[PDB]
């Protein structure tokens, strides 16, 4: 297969989109979605019609903090790839259990990965791949950035070891936000990837989502 094809598997604005579109292959818009708690179904599908119809491929991302809503939303079968936003930890694991398609950032606003030899296992067997975003590095100080880069590397370590699928995303909710494949290959590195994983991580892993 192609050497060098790439996906962006999460952008949240119309620029960043547009903008992201030259430098990847495929570009996935997300809708973020906050619920406190259920939709809304009627509006939601009439919302994502609209999407698929102006993006192509489009997916949702729930944040919340009621395990429930993941189930919920997950038995519907919507024509969305399901991502849950990380951070809390009953979050991290229902994402997981529900056979969620991504769980992005389970270290989002933590101290700690978000993520363990359990929960690593379950996403390998549940087939639920892991988001590696970079926008909060982007929006932190020195100290910051170093905290997050200990968690990416703490979270990429189980990931390798039980097989999890994964990707590196920008999650940019700008156009400023959006970096190019071999940026987004460069936070592999950093993190502790090998060339070849960084590159599967915007190529191979993707594609096993996207087909829809």
């Amino acid at each position: 297969f192609s050497r060098d094809y790439f996906v962006e598997m999460d952008v949240r604005d119309e620029e960043a989109h547009e903008l992201a579109s030259d430098w990847f292959d495929e570009v996935v818009f997300t809708k973020k979605l906050v619920l406190e708690d259920p939709p809304d179904w009627g509006s939601l599908k009439e919302e994502l019609k609209e999407l698929r119809g102006k993006y192509g491929k489009v997916a949702l991302l729930l944040v919340t903090r009621k395990p429930s809503l993941i189930r919920e939303v997950k038995s519907r079968n919507l024509k969305a790839l399901l991502y849950v936003q990380g951070g809390d930890m009953r979050i991290n694991r229902m994402a997981i259990e529900s056979g969620v398609d991504a769980l992005i950032s389970p270290w989002f606003g933590r101290k700690d990965p978000g993520f363990d030899h359990t929960l690593a296992g379950m996403a390998a067997r549940r087939g639920v791949a892991i988001g590696f975003s970079l926008s909060p590095l982007l929006n932190a100080n020195p100290y910051g950035r170093a905290q997050i880069l200990r968690f990416m590397m703490k979270t990429w370590q189980l990931v390798k070891k039980y097989r999890v699928p994964r990707f590196i995303t920008s999650s940019a909710e700008s156009r400023w936000e959006v970096r190019g494949p071999r940026d987004l290959m460069s936070l592999g590195i950093n993190i502790g990837m090998e060339i070849p994983e960084a590159r599967a991580s915007l190529n191979f892993y993707p594609r096993t989502i996207v087909w829809k």
